């Protein structure tokens, strides 16, 4: 699981090092993915950049979640919920302004620890 | 639809305003969105940073789009062909100094207002 | 293809020329692309923004590749093969610090040249 986090940066460089704290635990809840691999990447946008609707508050907050094919309807939607429901409490971030969108690829379409996915 | 923006910060500063009212205005017409969802992120890129093709213009800009499942094929479709007319009309970007593309995944794999896709 | 390379600002910056170059080799290697085409977006980011694992070093690297469905899998694997060896050679980036990842979309999911990409 890679992580992508985008928000508008006066609202978001304060929360950083919390809301990734936040993610992470869920992913490793849902997912029962390692504590040791937490790999987040923050784009803090400035308002010119970063337009959304009337609806959201500043606070509105992008999560994108890529991964490998292969976990089951239940555990993302499990994922989903879990970080709504904790970024709220933990954050103070309400529904409305949280956004997360989940994108998987086949095994071979990623590489690391110099070999392909699918080994 | 998610919108993401990319090309040279000192072509695509000046012109981001009209370019997000001309893609949010084909995102409508093509797919009947509605009119207030509008979702978009600009990346203006020091030339540095963003290498294209001697192909292509300092204009040279790239739109990625993420929508959930489910729209038809020729939807779309028309909404490529209408971001091509009216970006070209509209803002002076000729078809080769415009990229486009279109990503999907099913319902469930999205959050938003509290609850899944579904 | 179009390409976005991430790393930290400490090591991208230096490097990004040579990973350009090494990066559009391997890509018209594995894919018999032209030798023009070559499509590159650097990140460099900030070390509180692009955050990793304790055993990945400041050289950790994200290379990710967006293409028209339509290749094989043994081209996609060649491809993942040769940036990592290329790279490591080139640049000095160890497995473990590379990652790299393929996405691919029907060709009407595209457009390009004025035409969507099934024309």
């Amino acid at each position: 699981p890679q992580v992508k986090i985008y928000g508008l940066d006066s609202h978001l460089n304060p929360q950083k090092v919390r809301l990734s704290e936040v993610i992470h635990r869920c992913v490793v809840e849902a997912l029962q993915f390692p504590k040791n691999k937490r790999f987040h990447r923050f784009f803090p946008m400035k308002a010119e950049d970063m337009l959304f609707s009337e609806d959201r508050s500043s606070a509105y907050t992008i999560i994108e979640i890529t991964m490998m094919e292969g976990r089951s309807k239940e555990a993302k939607k499990k994922l989903i919920a879990l970080l709504f429901k904790h970024i709220e409490e933990e954050l103070g971030i309400a529904g409305n302004d949280l956004e997360i969108f989940i994108q998987e690829a086949p095994a071979y379409h990623f590489g690391f620890r110099g070999m392909g996915g699918d080994e």
